[PDB]
């Protein structure tokens, strides 16, 4: 590839025949900016097979995602991860049923009948497998992050995947599976990269075989969601085999599991590192669908995600595409190259729009009013895309408002009927794990203790 004058810059690399990837993997975050600074907002790499080009100025995040014409294309690119990671085989129409299915059934209406089933699934499990002891002040030393996790993820799995007669039966496996689960979503990252020991590979194959069996569209549960068994009846309609749909279950499994768990953890976490906080959400949460009553809470969970939501925006280009900089530069994009934005670094960290943007701040959304604040600037020109958590345009998380949902009842219920504690609020805060940037909600570089016990 030889560049044009009207394309962004296009960086070899100082080894060229090696490139980016080396760094890019090992830190995405740092690589982008390092770039930034080096090449200006937009620059072009080349990862994997695919040429790759990232816009950094927030301000152009306009044209992008409300892609007036027919031009970018998040599921083309998206297909062909899936199919590396979960083999699943992308039919005519399928990008259609998931968000038909999504705002019919993870939304209004479809979604208090499912949050009324993921509150009775959560107050299950947390008192099950809670802890006792024949002394009833007994603190219970555990670890906060797989504490999180195994909680979102087994009320997650059973409110979706459904449940069966003997509930106590559903819970068991259920963490058996988180435990399996657990180990698939390590190494995630390291898979998509092909960054895996022969061992690995060997592990990756293992346990995608187990979840394809577990989640079988053969193997006595009643009520599954709506959402997922609308979504099969599109697949059988289409003469989706059988193994096709189990490879799609595993696959939608990680995919309303992977994020909502460790988004918990982080709010706890902030919260229980800010006396100024947790206050602040427990007074609230005193004083059924009240989950619409939550300002402040809400802005807790905004602050989270934007401390830790990292996604990166990729979206193929199919037909020949110009850019237009706020600057006054236009720039040409060629068609199968890979336009990529990273938020994270674009619009959550900017201390323009976000002073102090590395401290959590619980009351960062929150008007001096309580009303939620929407007004964000960047030396005085409105900043529409302030938090970019769920992405944006026609592929913006359908699952958005059960993920909202799920982390909103958690932490109430934990704040409420919990006195949490950590075993040493003296260390630093666990930063995030590097190998992870740009894959959704990143996850602790180590886990932290904590102590717990009812009131
Ligand atoms: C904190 C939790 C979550 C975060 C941070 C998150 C974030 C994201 C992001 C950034 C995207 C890509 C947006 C884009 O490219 O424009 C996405 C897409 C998607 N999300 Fe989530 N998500 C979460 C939870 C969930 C849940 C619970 C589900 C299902 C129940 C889900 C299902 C999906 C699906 C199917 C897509 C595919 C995009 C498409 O429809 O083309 N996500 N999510
Ligand atoms: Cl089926 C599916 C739907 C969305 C995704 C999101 C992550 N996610 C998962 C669940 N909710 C969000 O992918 C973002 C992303 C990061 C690097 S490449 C790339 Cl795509 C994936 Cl991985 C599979
Ligand atoms: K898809």
């Amino acid at each position: 590839r030889q560049r044009r004058p009207w394309e962004p810059p296009l960086d070899k690399g100082t080894v060229p025949w090696l490139g980016h990837a080396m760094a890019f993997r090992k830190n995405m975050f740092e690589f982008l900016k390092r770039m930034r600074t080096k090449h200006g907002d937009v620059f072009t790499v080349q990862l994997g097979g695919q040429y790759f080009t990232f816009v950094m100025d927030p301000l152009s995040f306009g044209s992008i995602l409300k892609d007036t014409q027919r031009k970018l294309d998040f599921g083309q690119y998206a297909k062909k991860l899936v199919l590396k990671v979960f083999g699943y085989r992308s039919v005519q129409g399928d990008h259609e049923m998931i968000h038909s299915a999504s705002t019919k059934h993870l939304r209004g209406d479809g979604l208090k009948d499912l949050n009324e089933t993921m509150l009775d699934s959560l107050s299950f499990v947390m008192l099950t497998s809670k802890g006792w002891s024949l002394d009833a002040s007994c603190w219970h030393e555990d670890s906060l992050f797989r504490f999180c996790y195994y909680i979102l993820f087994t009320a997650g799995y059973l409110s979706l995947f459904g449940y069966t007669k003997d509930k106590e039966q559903d819970l068991l496996q259920a963490g058996e599976l988180f435990m399996e689960f657990r180990k698939f979503d390590l190494l995630f990252p390291r898979f998509v990269y092909s960054l895996l020991w022969p061992r690995e590979w060997l592990e990756v194959g293992r346990l995608q075989r187990l979840f394809h069996k577990m989640l079988s569209v053969s193997h006595e549960k009643e009520g599954i969601s709506n959402w997922l068994g609308n979504m099969l009846q599109f697949l059988r309609e289409q003469g989706v085999p059988s193994a096709m749909q189990d490879k799609f279950n595993f696959m939608m499994l990680w995919a309303s599991q992977g994020n909502t768990g460790p988004t918990s953890f982080w709010a706890l976490l902030y919260l229980l590192k800010h006396p100024e906080a947790i206050r602040a959400v427990r007074e609230e949460a005193t004083q059924l669908g009240a989950l619409q009553h939550t300002p402040v809470l809400d802005s807790v969970v905004e602050e989270t995600l934007r401390l830790r939501a990292a996604p990166t925006l990729l979206r193929l280009v199919h037909e020949d595409y110009t850019l237009k900089m706020s600057s006054g530069q236009e720039y040409l994009f060629r068609h199968g190259d890979i336009l990529a934005l990273f938020p994270y670094l674009s619009v959550h960290m900017d201390p323009d729009i976000h002073p102090e943007p590395t401290v959590f701040k619980y009351d960062r959304f929150l008007n001096p009013n309580g009303s939620r604040k929407v007004d964000f600037f960047k030396t005085g020109k409105k900043i529409h895309h302030y938090t970019m958590p769920w992405g944006s345009g026609v592929s913006i998380c359908p699952g958005r408002f059960f993920a909202l949902s799920e982390v909103k009842l958690f932490i109430l219920l934990m704040v409420t009927h919990f006195d949490l504690e950590l075993v040493d609020p003296d260390t630093p805060l666990p930063h995030v794990d590097p190998q992870r940037w740009g894959f959704g909600t990143m996850q602790p570089s180590h886990d932290v203790r904590f102590r717990y016990r009812l009131h």
